[PDB]
C-alpha cells in the first residue's frame, strides 16, 4: 500500500471471519428480519445507502459466537460496520436505535435538521427503545413463546395492560398527525411501526390488545407497511 | 413587553399549573429519586447546570394528571423543560436517555466530542435504555413488588437470568476500563449505575444475581456512588 489505496479491508473486525464482506465498500449489516433488525434494513432502504446484509441465524446460535459477539458483546441483532465512517474510519455499532440516529446523521435524512426537532426525534426513539420494544417483546414471550409450564396468565395480563397503555400513548400522539413527528416521516416511525406490526402479526396479540381501538395507529401502520422501502426492508437479510 | 424582556414565562406549559416555577430562568425537572429520575439529577449535579426540582408524587398519582401528562404523555418521570433551549426557546423533553444526550450536548460535557465516540456513547445509553432499565425493572417487579397471587417463580427466574446476562455484558466491557467508555466518565455511566445500585439495594436482588461475581461492576459501582455529584443527585428532588 505504498502508492494507492487497498480495496477496503475489514479484517480488523473478527465478525468478518464468519460473514465475509463480498462488498467491503458497503455498510455491513448483521441481522435477521425481526422487529429490531428491520428497523435498520428499512432505514437503509429508505435512504438508499448501499449495504451488504448478512443473515444471523438463531437456529445455529450465530449471535452467541465469539465472532458475532466481537461486534456486539450483548449477543443481539442488529449490528453494523460502516466502512465509510466518521473521520474516514470504519464504525462498528449496535443497538437499533443508536444505528437509526447514526444513519440519519450520516446523510442528513429522516431526522429533523433543527435542534429542537432532533431532540424530539431522539425522545420518541427512546420511548420506543425503552417502552414499545421491551414491553411488546415481553407480551410476545408470555403469549406466543411461553410453554404450558407457565400456567399463571398474570404475567401475560401485565404485559397486555402495558402494551395497551403504550398503544394509547401512540394513538393520542398521532391524533392530527401523519407521522409521529407530524408531517415528516422519520426514524421515530421506523423504530416504532415494525413493533406494532410484529405485535399484531407474528405475536398474534392483536385480539388481546384490541388494535381496532387505536384508529390513528391503524391508519399510520397501514401507511407504513405499504411503503415500498418498508416492504424491501422487511425482507432483508434474505432467509433463502 | 415593548421595551425589554419579561421575566421568563413558562405558562405555555400546563405542567406549571401543578408545579409552578419559582425560578423560571432555570431548567425545570419533574422527577422522583428512582433509578430513572436520578440519571437526570445526577447529570445536572455533575455538570453544574442550574435547575429547579419538583417532586412528582406517585402516592397521589401525580404522574397521571393532565398537568403532568401535558409534558410527558407517557405518564412517567423524569421530564424537563429547559427555558434556555435551542434557538432561544424553551425545550420540553422526556425519556431519561434523551435528556442525558440533550444535556451533554447543551454544554458539551460528559459525552465524547469526537463523532465515533459520540455514537459509541449513544450505543451504550441505548443498551441501558433497552436492556438494563427494562429488564432490571421487571426483576424488581417479580422479586419485590409482585404479591402472593404470583405463586409461579418462573417469571422471576426469567428476569434473574436476563439481569445476570446483562451484568456479564457490563462486566466484560469494564475489564481494563475505568468507566464504560474507558478513562472518561460519561452519560453512559450516569444512565447505567443508578440501575445497578437499585437492583442490589432497593430491589433486594443482589443475592439473586450474585453481584460479587462481577468484580469490575463492583469496582465501578463503588466509585460511582461515592462521587459527590452522584450523592447530591440521588437525593433530588427532596422528598421532604
Ligand atoms: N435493544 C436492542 C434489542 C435487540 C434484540 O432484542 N435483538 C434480538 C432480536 S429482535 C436478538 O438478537 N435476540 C437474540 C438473543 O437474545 O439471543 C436493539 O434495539 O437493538
Ligand atoms: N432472549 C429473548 C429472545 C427473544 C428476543 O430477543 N426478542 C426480541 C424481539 S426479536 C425482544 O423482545 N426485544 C426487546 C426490545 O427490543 O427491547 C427472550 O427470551 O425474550
Ligand atoms: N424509559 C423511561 C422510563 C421512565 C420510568 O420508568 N419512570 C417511572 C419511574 S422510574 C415512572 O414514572 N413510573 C410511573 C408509572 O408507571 O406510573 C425513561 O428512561 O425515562
Ligand atoms: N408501571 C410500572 C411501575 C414501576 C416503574 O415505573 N418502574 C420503573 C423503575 S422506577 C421501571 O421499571 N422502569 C423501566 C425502565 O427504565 O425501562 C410497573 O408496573 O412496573
Amino acid at each position: 500500500n505504498l502508492y494507492f489505496q487497498s480495496m477496503t479491508d475489514l479484517s480488523a473486525f473478527p465478525i468478518t471471519k464468519k460473514w465475509p464482506a463480498a462488498h467491503p465498500e458497503r455498510l455491513q449489516l448483521y441481522s435477521l428480519p425481526t422487529p429490531n433488525g428491520v428497523k435498520v434494513s428499512i432505514m437503509l432502504e429508505e435512504t438508499g445507502l448501499p449495504y451488504e446484509p448478512h443473515l444471523v441465524r438463531f437456529d445455529t446460535n450465530d449471535q452467541l459466537t465469539p465472532e458475532f459477539m466481537s461486534l456486539n458483546p450483548n449477543n443481539k441483532i442488529p449490528a453494523i460496520i460502516d466502512p465509510n465512517g466518521p473521520d474516514g474510519k470504519p464504525l462498528p455499532l449496535f443497538e437499533s436505535g443508536a444505528i437509526l440516529i447514526y444513519l440519519a446523521d450520516k446523510t442528513g435524512q429522516l431526522i429533523p435538521q433543527d435542534a429542537a426537532g432532533r431532540y424530539e426525534a431522539i425522545q420518541w426513539v427512546m420511548f420506543q427503545m425503552g417502552g414499545i420494544g421491551p414491553m411488546f417483546g415481553q407480551l410476545g414471550f408470555f403469549h406466543k413463546f411461553a410453554g404450558k409450564e407457565y400456567e399463571d396468565k398474570r404475567p401475560r395480563d401485565r404485559y397486555v395492560a402495558e402494551s395497551k397503555r403504550l398503544l394509547g400513548v401512540l394513538e393520542q400522539r398521532l391524533e392530527g398527525r401523519e407521522w409521529i413527528l407530524g408531517d415528516q416521516y422519520s426514524i421515530a416511525d421506523i423504530a416504532t411501526f415494525p413493533w406494532v406490526r410484529n405485535l399484531i402479526g407474528f405475536y398474534e396479540a392483536g385480539e388481546l390488545v384490541a388494535i381496532q381501538d387505536f384508529p390513528n395507529v391503524q391508519r399510520a401502520l397501514a401507511a407504513f407497511v405499504a411503503r415500498p422501502a418498508v416492504v424491501r426492508g422487511l425482507d432483508s437479510p434474505k432467509r433463502g
